[PDB]
């Protein structure tokens, strides 16, 4: 260890994963105790990564923690809290840095529960999802940005076909991930002039066979879902080849019409139309 | 095809209308004949406002001033406009909290304030409205911009708001349209306008064009009493050219099939 060095990124590593590119990497999954999240700590532990778990339930996290570490985690850890709590998302990346000695990897995944309902009046529905699945993975990339430049690391936002398209019965939970989108493709442009060597995965996931999609959509939504445990390390694969964004669906015609080429071309054609220089 | 006979008579509310191109909808609704709701904090600019209005021709002119931080304001604001037009045909949601270009670095409290103005108000005014809307088979224009399409550095929370912006209003569209709830939702996807507090916060940074603000508002009230969807409006011609996605409208009509409804 003392006695060795090297990098696993050369060439051909932006373009062919390797489970390899997160051996000893330190690694934080939040709403981790279940589905997308848990599925994604079990495969950074079978990795050989540090891990850093958080959801509410510390049973939950417990049971993930010990899975891990028998996957064969170099460090499993988990802190509990709600993502409601504004400090909490503050104070929890500090510690998870504090016991991985520092941060390569933050995985942004929890959500506030959500169903398929029709809007009508519930406001709190709307500003509770824009808190938990927007405003605290603002305040956690705050957090943990120091140590990601650090680190020259990566941010994986998890978000939805909900977050690409509309669809009914999704307004508060869609509103949150069009959101997420329109922050973080902001700052990875400013990062990108700034030259702050952090990379932002944005993921765009069709159905997922995760037990609360699965509860949620019956009898109301039918479609095809795809399994959680391809779909967990597919999100791992893009945030550890700096891929700007994801997309994971069953629908070979949703990966086929999902990408906006026009958006890309639009954004490099306002390139050389704003003056930063007062601000770099 | 437009016609603003379609505005004569109808009763509308237009929100950050003290200035910019809420003020030249005001102007433009005014010369129509409608009658007209303004608001924005600023009491002075309100008055101006709503005297120049009525010297162009509107059926009635009020103002009702507060902020839109204020979430309790926004709920009754609707209520007292409908009651001063005993009605409501169309809302006109146009404001924003006061923004620069900057980097992002750590104004989590810029972040929260954009989204509670300019996306969290207009869900409560829209809530409000929608009653009358019903009654009326009324309009909601949404006001947003190219930033809330594309992305773009120095607008990270502004960007953010009007992301879910469509976000919201793309989707509670397809639901009234299953529920046959006949109220139409207009985003509207501005580029640079010449209003003053945009020349003055792209000063030194952008030079460009900068399309009329007047014709930008006319653009505005035209999509929504046509009842479009969207309406684009931008000096460059490749803008206009490349900012439609007709890959998500196809994505959107193939996913339609997979819902129950009842
Ligand atoms: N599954 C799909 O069909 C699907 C589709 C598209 C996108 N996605 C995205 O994928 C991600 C994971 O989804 P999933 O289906 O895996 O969800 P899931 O199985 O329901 O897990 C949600 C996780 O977040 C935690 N959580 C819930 N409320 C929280 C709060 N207030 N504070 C902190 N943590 C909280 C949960 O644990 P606690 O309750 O113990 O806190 C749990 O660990 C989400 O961002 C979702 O939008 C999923
Ligand atoms: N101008 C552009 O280049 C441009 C480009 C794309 C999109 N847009 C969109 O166009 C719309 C109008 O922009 P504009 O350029 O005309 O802006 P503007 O001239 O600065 O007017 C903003 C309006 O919002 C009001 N307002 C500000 N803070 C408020 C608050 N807390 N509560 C209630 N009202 C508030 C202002 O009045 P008070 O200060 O008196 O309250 C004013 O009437 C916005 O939605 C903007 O995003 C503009
Ligand atoms: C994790 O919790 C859920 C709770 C609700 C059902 C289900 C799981 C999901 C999944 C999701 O994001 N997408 C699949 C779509 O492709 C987008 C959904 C399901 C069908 C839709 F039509 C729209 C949204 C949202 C909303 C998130
Ligand atoms: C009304 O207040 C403003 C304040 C700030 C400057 C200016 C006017 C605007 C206009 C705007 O939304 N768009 C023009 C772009 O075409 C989109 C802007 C300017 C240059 C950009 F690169 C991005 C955003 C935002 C942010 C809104």
């Amino acid at each position: 260890a003392s006695m060795t060095g090297g990098q696993q990124m050369g060439r051909g590593s932006n373009e062919e994963f390797r489970p390899e590119m997160l051996q000893g990497k330190k690694v934080i999954v939040t709403g981790a105790s279940k589905g997308i999240g848990r599925e994604m700590a079990y495969h950074l532990a079978k990795m050989g990564a540090h891990v850093v778990v958080t959801a509410r339930s510390k049973e939950t996290l417990q049971k993930v923690v010990s899975h891990c570490l028998e996957l064969g985690a170099a460090s499993a850890h988990y802190i509990a809290g709600t993502m409601e709590d504004m400090t909490f998302a503050e104070q929890f990346v500090a510690q998870a840095g504090k016991l991985m000695g520092g941060l390569d990897m933050l995985i942004l995944n929890h959500i506030t529960n959500t169903s398929l309902n029709l809007f009508h009046d519930d406001i709190h529905h709307v500003r509770k999802s824009m808190e938990v699945n927007f405003l605290s993975y603002v305040v956690l990339t705050v957090a943990a940005l120091p140590m990601l430049k650090q680190s020259n690391g990566s941010i994986v936002v998890v978000s939805s076909l909900a977050g690409k398209v509309a669809y009914p019965m999704v307004a508060a939970y869609s509103a949150s991930k069009f959101a997420l989108d329109g922050f973080f493709s902001s700052i990875r442009k400013e990062y990108s002039v700034s030259r702050v060597n952090v990379s932002i995965t944005l993921c765009v996931l069709g159905l997922i066979d995760t037990e609360t999609a699965m509860k949620a959509v019956s009898g109301i939504v039918h479609m095809q879902a795809a399994p959680k445990e391809e779909c967990a390390l597919e999100i791992i694969k893009g945030g550890a080849l700096r891929q700007e964004e994801v997309y994971y669906d069953s629908s070979r015609w949703t990966t086929l019409l999902i990408r906006n080429p026009c958006r890309k071309i639009l954004e490099e054609l306002y390139s050389t139309s704003y003056n930063m220089d007062r601000f770099i």
